């Protein structure tokens, strides 16, 4: 018993540092004398069947042009990437969606402004791995305003030879979202349009290295990330010869259930700027007839404010839906919501009061969408969604 | 489809809303003309089979002497509280164990030394709740240290009229724990030892009210709370005199196991403050051979740090560990946990190896106890412990 004391106390300390350590963020500082930035970081790739294999990334970057940047004090971007495939495509390849953040610094440049839209992207990659030499095509788009890039990736000369896990973090960190208060922190977008230099040594623990460079600039109006890429040293059953990393997890919200949360999030953020502020949340919240004061609006923000700018963006606000709920919690959220909807609590969602509720979030719905939204969810064909109804629309 | 499009949106802000409003934190303000404090809140006590009861608190504290108290700006406490059984106590009572820290503003005394280690609590409570009159004692002991109170309460004039999770909230925010840069906001220890009165209006929606007047002072060394509380107007057989409340859940973390994570916590915590600084946590990591920057520490610690004071508090510790895993990231975990015992990777931890970690982590055991825990985990008598011997310590 004591013996097993002993085991429970220490087990917990470590199992708490590796709940610590478990972050993957990407830490900038300032290279002043190369008038750029430097970075490190650790990525963790999982590894078929368990354990993870590191990558220890460390990177510099340095602009292309002779004029000012934008050289910051010490943060780092936080990454939410979701690797998927296309069942269309026939060839070797990689369909990415992003998510990237700035945060760690407490609360119109010419550069920033070329990103405030969607904007295209081409990548270019040629490698070399032992020997081993393969291209990447990829296309598509980022939107800094929430922090997305989505891409889709084609290894145009036959079969990729390493993983695509690996290649994730060499395959345009301008595109991440930087808060007001962290603006002149911005060094990626300060050197746009002639674009900056990005050089990165990923040392594979245990296995060999890759040394990266690219030129990352505007051609015309599409952002370009042209690539060499140099490995060496890799051992040919390791986890990267030998293809032995997971390349995803059946446990991943997909493309269009993270566009239904985007919707949803344009509901608070009216404004498209995107964040939630305190005066938006309770706008709404006041529309469906509830009275935070601006305490509980700032704290219910600070809950999930991961960059403690005082706002939610849709990161942040993807995080907070995207989090799995004990079977139990989930139907007490579900019965909540359905208090929402059944204004007058009487046990029946009526059109009149579906109505009401798409009018108090700011949907746009005509009458007949409404009933629509009824015959969908009605089952027992009184024209109103009970509570077991609704249960079915929400599972 | 495009109607059930509509569905998915909406439901989603609607849950937003709910998850966001989740909270049930204690915001206070300064009361300047009556030389305290005010608070406000809403508790959500769980109705058996579903729904909540919501109980609106109204909150005044003003002291009891006649000289300089602490005015704080807004802030407000966070509490976990875990309500259960003592399986050999007879009468109608509620063990309580309770953690309460301070946050909402951004980064000794007299009456601060009365609460710097553990202190006796008496808790006195005459009730009338329409027209039901009953009595209540508690005692037990708050350690301000770790925002900690563990307590008993008995009914001593029989069954008690109204559910126990209803008088909690009346059941000493003086043993709160606030961070240093807040402590000029902590009126609850500054109005000590003559102490304050409390005084509240509890609103249960659809239903009665509690009226509660609250005496909280030192006599001799130990924090007395003797309480007055008024019911009335409560429906014979609504959640509070019908007894419909959930008195607590299956799941939720027991004394020893939450004992057993203050245990770990002390290891980091070396001298004893409470907090986990990111000096003292670079300390434990560099022992056991890891080497994080700064910038990682800082960012590890943020992650879990709930009051922005860059350091972790026992509670934000418990948080952290309190969490649960899906079961194929526990797997991983206790894979990584392992990798940390067995240094030299081999796939066997060594007695040698077993003593250097404890060693590393600060525990202090002999040569003996080292091999009863080799004893303890050895299932094929090697006198080594394996990874799958390892998985059964852990689990
Ligand atoms: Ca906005
Ligand atoms: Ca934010
Ligand atoms: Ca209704
Ligand atoms: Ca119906
Ligand atoms: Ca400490
Ligand atoms: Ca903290
Ligand atoms: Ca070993
Ligand atoms: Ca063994």
């Amino acid at each position: 018993d004591s013996s097993r004391r002993k085991w429970n106390k220490t087990g917990h300390a470590v199992r708490a540092i590796g709940r610590l350590s478990s972050l993957e963020n990407v830490y900038i500082k300032a290279d002043k004398q190369k008038n750029g930035i430097k970075a490190n970081f650790k990525i963790r790739h999982n590894i078929e069947d368990g354990g993870v294999q590191l990558a220890y990334h460390y990177q510099q970057n340095t602009p292309i042009g002779d004029g000012p940047v934008l050289l910051p004090d010490n943060h780092y971007l936080s990454v939410q990437s979701k690797l998927s495939k296309d069942p269309n495509e026939k060839r070797d390849h990689m369909v990415l969606l992003e998510f990237v953040t700035a945060a760690g610094i407490t609360l119109v440049s010419k550069g920033e402004e070329l990103f405030t839209g969607v904007v295209p992207i081409l990548v270019e990659l040629d490698g070399d791995v032992n020997g081993h030499k393969f291209s990447v095509s990829g296309e598509g788009e980022g939107d800094a305003t929430y922090g997305k890039l989505t891409l889709k990736f084609i290894c145009t000369t036959g079969k990729l030879p390493v993983p695509w896990p690996t290649l994730v973090t060499t395959l345009v960190q301008c595109f991440s979202r930087y808060p007001d208060h962290m603006k002149q922190h911005d060094f990626f977008k300060s050197a746009m349009p002639e674009g900056y230099i990005q050089e990165r040594t990923i040392f594979f623990k245990d296995d060999g290295n890759y040394k990266t460079r690219a030129e990352v600039k505007f051609e015309g109006d599409t952002l370009v990330n042209r690539i060499e890429l140099k490995g060496i040293d890799f051992k040919e059953d390791g986890n990267i010869l030998g293809h032995k990393l997971e390349y995803n997890t059946r446990d991943q919200l997909t493309e269009e259930q993270i566009a239904e949360f985007k919707e949803a999030f344009s509901l608070f953020d009216k404004d498209g700027d995107g964040t939630i502020t305190t005066k938006e949340l309770g706008t709404v919240m006041r529309s469906l007839g509830q009275n935070p004061t601006e305490a509980e609006l700032q704290d219910m923000i600070n809950e999930v404010d991961a960059d403690g700018d005082g706002t939610i963006d849709f990161p942040e606000f993807l995080t907070m839906m995207a989090r799995k709920m004990k079977d139990t919690d989930s139907e007490e959220e579900i019965r909540e919501a359905f208090r929402v909807f059944d204004k007058d609590g009487n046990g029946y969602i009526s059109a009149a009061e579906l109505r009401h509720v798409m009018t108090n979030l700011g949907e746009k719905l005509t009458d007949e969408e409404v009933d629509e939204m009824i015959r969908e969810a009605d089952i027992d064909g009184d024209g109103q969604v009970n509570y077991e109804e609704f249960v079915q629309m929400m599972t």
